[PDB]
């Protein structure tokens, strides 16, 4: 017979599949443990999922354009073990998610959480990658909230359900493929008649939606979800990825904090670690 | 059950929105958008989304911005008027609040509630600090809400209040995550007056929206009691401060069964009895 729910809530059973290790009705810390710092005046911790590569693809995009003050070092945070939790890192996100950074380019540092918020921060920083003015910027806002209000249901709907669930639940995994493809469909309708999102160049709009997008439609993410999902269907958005994959920034900075990648950056020479095809060329993930 | 190979639109799923949502997206039906005298054009409903427009503007006409004069139109999202052409003009993804700046020469378009809020608070110079690290503490908490309340709204408020059937995995998931957002603004309310330092601003008044209208009892049933708000005492004390601000009292009244169906001048709001705009009860 149907589920009843109780008059008040109570945290009586593991939920997240994977992530019942971590997922909890509370917030805080679980232990009191320092952030490491190294010596570069952007400081990062993440972890390589489409989130994490938002901030480090952004990094290597500035650096890309010379700019020595975007150097940073990305430490590894492995958010199935709880590393989100100890006090340094909670003091420097109160929401215990990745990307977190803190800037210390100036007299006094200062945390930076939400990857939205990272993309800004450093796009207002230097200048870049954000129209510091005029209609062009509103344009340049509006995808990059629609970005950061949609994903939770891709991955926190979608991923969630169709990918790590014990169960699945036929409401809702319809309800969320139903719901990334007609996200996936305003990307779509979009770039039919426009190069980018919020216009002619790339922006940290596309950025934030190439990570999730990109790594669904070519087939890196959610199990069998680009077939499910009907990927093909996207050709706008296929296009589209296919421009974004060629920066360099993105094939060096898809490479941080990632298991087909570097574990860390602590400076540019650390991709000489990697087979130097990976540079060149989208790794797909495992 | 066991998903198939190639997912298929071929079953209703949205509950009470089971008639609205769809896979594809685009316009539904040929209808041109009304235009008022107002500098700012706004296309709403006065739910937590529509009242962080409603209630912006009418914090920067408190503070005497003539320029935040505004026209809020009516989009009734029950009955599909999210998807007329005119609309997804002004936003392709067809949600609430959208609006157009028609204060300078050109028209242009804004949409989602959080570019919405930076707009007007770049434009004014208020609720956002212009630059330094309280600018990073701003952006950082603003975007906390708006990447965070799709499981408030469309993970609990979708599966306590709207599904069709009780599901307890997913009743349980979201509840838990929006008490687990509820704790880390409480956490914060315990050491902080507001969310990004000692002063109101655009990151508050987005959170508030959502966090007040579920601590006080208004929004998804049984949800306060389900979710023990009592335990949140920091988050009530700034639910009270804030529901106190004249501009919170008027906006959220904007395109509101409770309040105003629109609102096209200062004037409208005397329509309404003088209770419509008297402090809000506690739970705060
Ligand atoms: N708005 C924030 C989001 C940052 C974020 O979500 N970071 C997580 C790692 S990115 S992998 C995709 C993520 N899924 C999870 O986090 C799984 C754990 C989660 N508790 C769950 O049960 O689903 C996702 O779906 N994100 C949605 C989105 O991006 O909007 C992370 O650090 N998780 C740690 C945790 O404890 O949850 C931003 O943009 O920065
Ligand atoms: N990021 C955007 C979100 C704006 C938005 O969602 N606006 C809707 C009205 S606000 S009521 C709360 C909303 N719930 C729904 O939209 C219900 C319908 C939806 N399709 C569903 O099945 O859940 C919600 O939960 N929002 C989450 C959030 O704020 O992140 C709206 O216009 N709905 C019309 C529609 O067709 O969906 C922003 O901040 O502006």
């Amino acid at each position: 017979s149907e589920y009843v729910p109780p008059k008040v809530w109570k945290w009586d059973k593991a939920n997240g599949g994977a992530f019942a290790s971590v997922n909890r009705p509370v917030a805080g810390p679980t232990s009191e443990r320092e952030l490491p710092v190294g010596k570069h005046p952007f400081q990062v911790y993440s972890l390589g999922t489409p989130n994490g590569q938002k901030a480090t693809i952004m990094l290597e995009e500035l650096l890309q354009l010379g700019f020595s003050e975007a150097e940073y070092d990305a430490w590894l945070i492995k958010i199935f073990e709880g590393d989100q939790f100890t006090s340094g890192f909670v003091d420097i996100n109160p929401n215990s998610k990745i990307p977190a950074m803190v800037d210390r380019s100036g007299p006094e540092p200062f945390r930076v959480f939400e990857s939205g918020a990272i993309l800004m921060h450093l796009a207002e920083k230097f200048g870049v990658f954000l129209p510091t003015s005029g209609p062009a910027r509103a344009e340049c806002l509006s995808w990059l909230f629609w970005q950061v209000g949609s994903a939770p249901f891709i991955g926190g709907g979608f991923g969630h359900f169709y990918n790590y669930a014990p169960i699945k639940i036929e409401y809702a995994i319809d309800r969320y493929a139903m719901e990334t493809k007609r996200l996936f469909d305003v990307a779509n309708r979009r770039l039919a008649e426009s190069r980018y999102l919020a216009g002619d160049e790339y922006t940290i709009a596309d950025l934030a939606t190439y990570t999730w997008f990109g790594n669904i439609y070519r087939g890196e993410a959610y199990g069998e979800a680009a077939t499910f999902l009907s990927m093909h269907e996207y050709e706008h958005v296929g296009r589209w990825v296919g421009e974004i994959d060629a920066r360099p920034g993105v094939l060096r900075g898809r490479l941080v904090n990632s298991s087909k990648g570097l574990a860390e950056r602590h400076d540019a020479s650390d991709f000489d670690a990697l087979p130097p095809e990976s540079l060149q060329a989208i790794v797909k993930g495992f």
